[PDB]
């Protein structure tokens, strides 16, 4: 579902 890398 989500992923976030910043």
């Amino acid at each position: 579902k989500l992923v976030f890398f910043a």
